[PDB]
């Protein structure tokens, strides 16, 4: 309690492995995109300035820094701070990509519901353009309900080692019926008919089970 | 929620079975034209290739891909999109098809209704030629009634293992009179006759459920 | 919806079932001249292959078909089209047949009506020859009525079971008057007479029903 | 017990270290930001000087000195008072600093709990602004519980050389379902569907051991 | 045994030294502050006065002394009697101060134990004001047990030429654990977390020996 660490180096300086061991064993075996985001896996100063280039960068303003010689006060938050899955990955060359080297990811339309929305700009400019994403409303439901800090909740579910467990929902049945032109009888069939009407039957239900390599078990 | 996935394969890399299973336990009992269309069967990585092939084609432009290396930024889809039975099926030889080796499909006169019309040219070319498909105006009632994307609604119908229920229509009689060519009377009858006229009397219907298999048990 | 037939066989391959149970129901109890124009009625594959046979046959050009290795783009239709009753039954021996095996039917002159015409060859080539058909215009007003295809409006009514109401005209009274030649008085009567002239008076109707078994009861 | 101490010089005088060598042992061998608080380290006066000036600062009112011609009365304490980790680091050039060189530090809302709060204004006038802290609660359940002075018990963890053990908590397993909009059935699925509800499943433990050098040591 | 001292000096008149030559010896190389409290140090004399007005002082009530012409009889000691180090350092210019110019020493709570107190005035007036001593019980143990003469105990401790040597403790270390805010599992981890509790393990000694000089050796 007399001893503290010295931060006169660049970047972050303290461990941050002194109580976040267990995060640092998860992601020493990554074989995922960002291997190499701190510059390197070996050695343990390379993780490091890994945490602190995701959980650090600059979102708003200047994180809190220093070097003994003189210190730079936080802005907004101190030690690190929560980020969206999208906040680095929003813009690339197109505005100010956050990271030189970043790609603007996806495409979607902006995600402005009746009740909330996402300032970061989905369309990436070609907004009359990407639209038929199939999955889309997936995105925008997880940005309805606020369980991970903004767009994470979808965009975590299929990009990362988490098992999810759902239940899938479809109608056992769905048919339909059929009318003649005007005329029929005793001729066996009319030259043309004509068909309306889309109606529905009995339902089904189904769940699955999905563990961390992403092998697809199902227990129906 | 810190070891995501590696997307450095070619092609589509994350597995799409971590949430859809129950498609994936589908489709592998597929005896249809598409067990190969992934290259097999009986391998994971294939099936997968194969839905990525499907639902991840040249349709409008680039879809989403990355190496870790680099990354395509997705142009109006990031994940997949659903897309029409006939957007493969539509041109072959003659114009610049979606796939070499996909065979152009069916043949009908270009479904241009009142309301609703579709962008692919039907005709194939021979606009004068093709014309007599008895069964038609199915396809035009399902590009009419937005239930399916684009004309799936009746294409699906009968190439599929998807049970219909439909209300079928026949009026109970249809008939007709006669008359004489300006002679008759105590004769018998004249050497000719005409006819003209056909009438119509009551009125009969029919509901008929097919299962999977193709069976067709009516319940007259 | 990810499982769709085989058709790797030949001929039709899908089962037209799926949605037309009760024209097989009709057809399996069918005692005419075609129970056998498919190889047999016990098999549904047997029925299946004479609906192909029926409304698939070679009327003007090739339809769609596949093996699944291959595929044949269909030119005219893509499923199956209506065909008139004669469209097979219309040249045999003499000219080039539809079906070897088929008989060519009835004997007719040509239909050629101030309004429409049939291009099927009726004459079969004795033109002079085949006149004397009482009914003739039967095929004549259905013809240029278009209630079903061509000319199958008359063709149907008396060798299906179709049940028909028809009415029946024939006038009270067709009578005549006599005449003498030159001589006549106070002598009882001439030599010889002459007759000349032919009036009416008087109208009848008739309406008569025919069931499905061709019994004959009439309404008088 | 006839010849006490000269404390003629100015700042401290005594010496602390007739008492307190091991702090002096531990102190001595501080690679931390504060070697020259005291001037220097190799001496043992710039130690002491040291001393005085953290544990004898201005915090509340003037200390007890003297020289010998005079002695100023203690107005709040004697010899030396505890004072928290940040009175000194609590405003810089915004408010009246404590010492002209000192970095305010950090930046977090305000510590007003529903039981307890701290006087010093963390804010540092940003209030909109400084928000975003993820560490936060760390520093208001120290604040909230008394073990260290005032705001210790959290800042002294991550900065200095003392080795911690925590109990990680973290579930099994967190997953959802899904649900269609008003259609589904034979129709392998709809065009478009709705996810909503996220359950929890089984629990994990987690427990890791931090030594003096920061290295994370996890007995997973 | 027959030609005794004269006294009729004024102030202390017999020579102290004639059985205490050792303390004299101590106090004529005293640096301390009271070099000068006898008014010299070069001459027997002065020290012999300084002797005098410190341990014949106004303490409770006039001494014993005399002048040969007049004698005041003694009223509570003859001699001399044991003074504690505070009784002259307790009140200064505020209340009725022994020494005109001695200065107020400190600045305590007022010692009131469970067992024992001391009558001398610590807070000086400003109860509510002088209560932040960090050492403050150091004086209350010392107050407690009767081992030197009222508080001296411990303030002769750290003022004087006084080996000491004390057994420090601490305990080896202090841990603590972590909760989630109603969520958890497959998500990594959760937005916001809870800290309680603070645990310990393990126990470590120390000592220390002081020399006369204040130097600081620690037998670690
Ligand atoms: C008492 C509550 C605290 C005070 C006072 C300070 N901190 Fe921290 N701190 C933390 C990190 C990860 C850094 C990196 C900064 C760098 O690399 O220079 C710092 C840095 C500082 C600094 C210097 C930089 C600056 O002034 O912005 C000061 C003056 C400072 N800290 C004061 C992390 C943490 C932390 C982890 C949860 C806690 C509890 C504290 N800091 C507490 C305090
Ligand atoms: C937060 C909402 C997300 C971000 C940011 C990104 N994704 Fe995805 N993603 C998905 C698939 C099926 C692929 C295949 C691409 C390939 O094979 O390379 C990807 C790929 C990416 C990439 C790299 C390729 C590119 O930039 O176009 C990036 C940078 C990326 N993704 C960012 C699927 C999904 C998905 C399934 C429903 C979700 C929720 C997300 N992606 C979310 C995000
Ligand atoms: C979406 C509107 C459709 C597409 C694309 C295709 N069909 Fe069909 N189909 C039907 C039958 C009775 C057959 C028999 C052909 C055979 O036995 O090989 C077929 C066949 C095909 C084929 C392969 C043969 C070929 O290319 O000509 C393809 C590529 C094909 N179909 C594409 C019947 C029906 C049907 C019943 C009413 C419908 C709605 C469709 N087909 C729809 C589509
Ligand atoms: C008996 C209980 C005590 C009396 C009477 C005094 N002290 Fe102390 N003391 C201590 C320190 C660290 C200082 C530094 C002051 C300086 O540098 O001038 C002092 C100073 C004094 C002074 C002069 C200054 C003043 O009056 O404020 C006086 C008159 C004085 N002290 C009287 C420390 C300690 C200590 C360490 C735990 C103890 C037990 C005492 N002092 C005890 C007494
Ligand atoms: C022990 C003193 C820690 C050190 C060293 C670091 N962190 Fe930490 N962190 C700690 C706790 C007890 C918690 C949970 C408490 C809470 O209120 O949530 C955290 C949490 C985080 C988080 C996420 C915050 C949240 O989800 O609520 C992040 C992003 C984080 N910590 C980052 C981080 C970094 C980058 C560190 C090195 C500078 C670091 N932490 C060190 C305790 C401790
Ligand atoms: C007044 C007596 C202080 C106390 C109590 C603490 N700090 Fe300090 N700090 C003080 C000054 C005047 C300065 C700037 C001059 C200098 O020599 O640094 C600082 C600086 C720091 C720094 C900056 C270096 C860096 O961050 O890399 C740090 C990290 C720092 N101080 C940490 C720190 C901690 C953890 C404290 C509580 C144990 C603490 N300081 C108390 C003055 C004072
Ligand atoms: C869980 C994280 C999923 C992964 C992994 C994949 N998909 Fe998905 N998909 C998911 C949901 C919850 C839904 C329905 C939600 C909705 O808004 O509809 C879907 C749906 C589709 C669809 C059809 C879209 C529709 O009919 O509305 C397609 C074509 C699809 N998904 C394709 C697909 C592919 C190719 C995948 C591998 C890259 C894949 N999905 C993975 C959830 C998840
Ligand atoms: C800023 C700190 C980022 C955050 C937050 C996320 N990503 Fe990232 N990503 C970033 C950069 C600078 C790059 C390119 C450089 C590189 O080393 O890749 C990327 C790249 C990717 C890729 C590309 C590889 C591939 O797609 O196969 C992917 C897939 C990717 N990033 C995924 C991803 C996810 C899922 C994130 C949220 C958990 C995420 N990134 C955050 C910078 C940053
Ligand atoms: C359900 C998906 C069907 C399957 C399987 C088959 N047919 Fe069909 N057919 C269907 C409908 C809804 C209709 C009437 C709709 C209309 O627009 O008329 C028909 C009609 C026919 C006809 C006559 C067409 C007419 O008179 O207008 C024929 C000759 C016909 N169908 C043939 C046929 C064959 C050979 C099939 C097996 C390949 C077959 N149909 C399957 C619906 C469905
Ligand atoms: C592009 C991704 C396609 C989609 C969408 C559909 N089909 Fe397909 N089809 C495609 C190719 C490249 C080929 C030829 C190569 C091969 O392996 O077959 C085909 C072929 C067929 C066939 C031929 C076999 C047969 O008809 O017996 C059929 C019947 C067929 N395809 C049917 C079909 C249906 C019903 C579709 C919508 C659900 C469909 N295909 C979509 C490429 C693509
Ligand atoms: C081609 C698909 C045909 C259609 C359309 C019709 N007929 Fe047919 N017919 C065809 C063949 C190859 C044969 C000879 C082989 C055989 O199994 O009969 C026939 C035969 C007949 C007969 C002969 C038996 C008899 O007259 O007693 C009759 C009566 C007959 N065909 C009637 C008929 C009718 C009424 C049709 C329209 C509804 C019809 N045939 C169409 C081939 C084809
Ligand atoms: C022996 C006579 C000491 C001298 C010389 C100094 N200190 Fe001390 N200190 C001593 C003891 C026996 C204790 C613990 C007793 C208690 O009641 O706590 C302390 C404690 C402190 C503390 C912390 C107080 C606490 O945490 O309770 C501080 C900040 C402190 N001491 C400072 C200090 C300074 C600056 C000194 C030089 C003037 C000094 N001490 C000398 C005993 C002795
Ligand atoms: C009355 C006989 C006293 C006794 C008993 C003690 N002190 Fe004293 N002290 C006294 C006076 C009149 C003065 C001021 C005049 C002077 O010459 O100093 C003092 C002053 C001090 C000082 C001030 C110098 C400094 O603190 O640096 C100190 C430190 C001091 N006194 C200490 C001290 C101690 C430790 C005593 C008990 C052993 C003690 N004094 C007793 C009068 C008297
Ligand atoms: C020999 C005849 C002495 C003369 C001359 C003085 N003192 Fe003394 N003193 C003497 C003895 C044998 C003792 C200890 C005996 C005992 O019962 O304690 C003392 C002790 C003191 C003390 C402290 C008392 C104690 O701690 O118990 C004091 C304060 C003291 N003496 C003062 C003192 C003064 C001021 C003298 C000059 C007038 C003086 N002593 C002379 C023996 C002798």
């Amino acid at each position: 309690q007399h001893m503290w660490y010295n931060i006169s180096g660049t970047g972050n300086n303290l461990p941050c492995e002194k109580c976040h061991a267990d995060v640092f064993a998860e992601f020493k075996n990554n074989p995922g995109a960002h291997k190499t985001i701190g510059g390197g896996t070996d050695t343990v100063e390379h993780i490091r300035a890994a945490c602190g280039e995701c959980h650090r960068t600059s979102v708003v303003g200047t994180f809190a820094s220093g070097d003994g010689t003189s210190a730079t006060p936080g802005q907004e938050a101190h030690a690190a701070a929560t980020i969206a899955c999208m906040a680095c990955h929003e813009f690339g060359p197109n505005g100010n990509a956050p990271y030189s080297g970043a790609p603007v990811a996806g495409g979607f339309d902006n995600v402005t519901t009746d009740t909330a929305s996402s300032p970061y700009n989905y369309d990436n400019g070609d907004t009359t353009y990407g639209t038929k994403e199939a999955h889309q409303t997936f995105i925008e439901r997880a940005v309805e309900d606020k369980t991970l800090i903004d767009s994470n909740e979808a965009c975590i579910a299929c990009h990362t080692y988490v098992p999810v467990k759902i239940n899938w929902t479809h109608k056992v049945s769905l048919e339909f019926n059929c009318t003649y032109e005007y005329n029929t009888g005793t001729s066996g069939v009319t030259t043309h008919y004509n068909v309306t009407n889309w109606t529905v039957n009995g339902t089904r239900y189904t769940t699955v089970f999905g563990n961390t390599t992403g092998n697809g078990s199902v227990n129906d």
